[PDB]
């Protein structure tokens, strides 16, 4: 019910329970334009997209940042979205909620990217999807 | 430096300990166009900002989502800021945290303003706010 509780219940979760799955992902390609990205974002509003390599969605080589995309429109919307793209970090599907946090900390980044036993992917995490078990 | 100890602090914590302050906060006017809106969301990346009256800080009416902005931008970026703004919650200084974010989600808005003993202004929450707390 309370907060402490669902902090609590949370504390024990893993990578799995949390993530947006495999199928519900949005993702942009890293040889798709930075044009292609706007124009994604603002039908999806999503700040933050997967890139896959080779259009694989079990290829996620990092992510695009909403601000990136439209900033760089405004000065050429053909560059690739490789010129932008920045890191992501992996986990497995069972690692502790909290040492997934701390693993995006340690290195950086805002987004998890869920791998699967074959290195397929799972889903992804981020902030937004932790602030859902914590505050419905 | 773990998770749970980060929430039991948090728990036990007042809207004042973990607001961004009223001199820290960015704000927009609600006669400010589209326009202005863009170049101060490219200039500090922000993704909301709380909409003042009067150019007021003490006088936040709501706030202005950067998709809103950039959608928008591209129809009529000679709109007021008043076509866009969305709602607010206003919160005395000494609520404890998890009363804000219970606040804020039965009213649906993804800010808080929090309010001084007079009417003005002390500062804002919002989510990240949050994570800073819980994550970093």
């Amino acid at each position: 019910a309370n907060f402490m509780q669902r902090a609590f219940e949370m504390n024990d979760k893993v990578a799995s329970d949390v993530m947006v799955d495999r199928t519900s992902m949005s993702v942009v390609d890293v040889d798709e334009t930075i044009a292609d990205a706007l124009l994604l974002y603002l039908e999806e509003q999503y700040s933050r997209f997967p890139v896959t390599a080779d259009n694989d969605k079990d290829k996620i080589i990092g992510y695009a940042y909403n601000y990136d995309i439209v900033r760089q429109a405004r000065i050429d919307d053909k560059a690739k979205i490789s010129t932008i793209m920045r890191d992501i970090v992996s986990v497995p599907e069972n690692m502790k909620v909290p040492d997934v946090m701390e693993e995006m900390s340690a290195h950086r980044v805002p987004m998890a990217i869920v791998i699967d036993e074959y290195g397929g992917t799972s889903g992804i995490i981020t902030d937004k999807d932790v602030y859902e078990e914590l505050f419905g």
